[PDB]
């Protein structure tokens, strides 16, 4: 449903994971039930708007992977309402 924007574990310079750790993004991992899952860039903040409580697995939703449309449904989503975190996030195919 919705549209998280997310990259193969990388950032806007070279090599991987050279920003998060200063501006506001978090990697997060989508699983599905066969394969080793896919660990993946996702922002802090742009997210939180879709976050916001439990509703953003509820009525299922969609991560933008370089332009791969994966519908998931997610178990682990590990966010605090009130005040932001989103420690880490387990997605699961929908």
């Amino acid at each position: 449903m919705f549209t998280i924007n997310a990259e193969v574990r990388k950032e806007q310079g070279k090599g991987a994971s050279r920003r998060l750790r200063a501006a506001n993004k978090f990697p997060a991992i989508i699983y599905g039930g066969k394969e080793a899952p896919l660990a993946i860039e996702l922002d802090h903040d742009k997210v939180m708007n879709m976050q916001a409580k439990a509703e953003f697995y509820s009525e299922v939703l969609t991560i933008v992977v370089d332009g791969k449309e994966i519908k998931v449904k997610a178990q682990d989503v590990q966010r605090h309402p009130y005040k932001p975190k989103l420690q880490h996030i387990d997605f699961v195919r929908a």
